[PDB]
């Protein structure tokens, strides 16, 4: 109900929900819309990946699901996308 | 222990028309204007006076773009396709 949602559940409900498309995308060949869902968050949010699945971005690269110019030394460089869904929800 | 797409989407819209409505009259305009700046929109369709407010008092961001699609392509929307992968 709007006036009642809380913001670190939802933060931590979207952190789930991109960890899950991003796990399907990987995976799955025939898992077009969970790689249009996280193709999505990362030109969105402006991340590639999450820190809860570290070891998965260079099978994320390699498979273009992150945007052009995203590539292995660059993205050590920015924050993952956890840390792009909390920036949202805290209004920074 | 999956997150429905439909509910969280719903959750992440009320979450913004709560800030949106608490910004017009806290953090919540710096929060309106991250979720404006973000998914490039402006307001809701189903909140028209406040998004007359945000557009009296900066809160939205700058192009054409913005506002050819104003109500076509409102924050709801937005919010619909970031968990729908349009």
């Amino acid at each position: 109900e709007t006036g009642f949602v809380n913001k670190d559940q939802i933060a931590k409900d979207v952190k789930q929900f991109y960890d899950q498309a991003l796990q399907q995308a990987v995976v799955d060949d025939d898992a077009n819309n969970a790689k249009a869902v996280v193709k999505t968050f990362h030109e969105t949010l402006d991340c590639c990946g999450s820190s809860t699945l570290t070891a998965l971005t260079t099978s994320v690269l390699k498979n273009n699901l992150c945007p052009s110019g995203s590539n292995i030394i660059s993205n050590l460089f920015k924050e993952d996308c956890h840390q792009k869904i909390d920036d949202l929800f805290s209004g920074k």
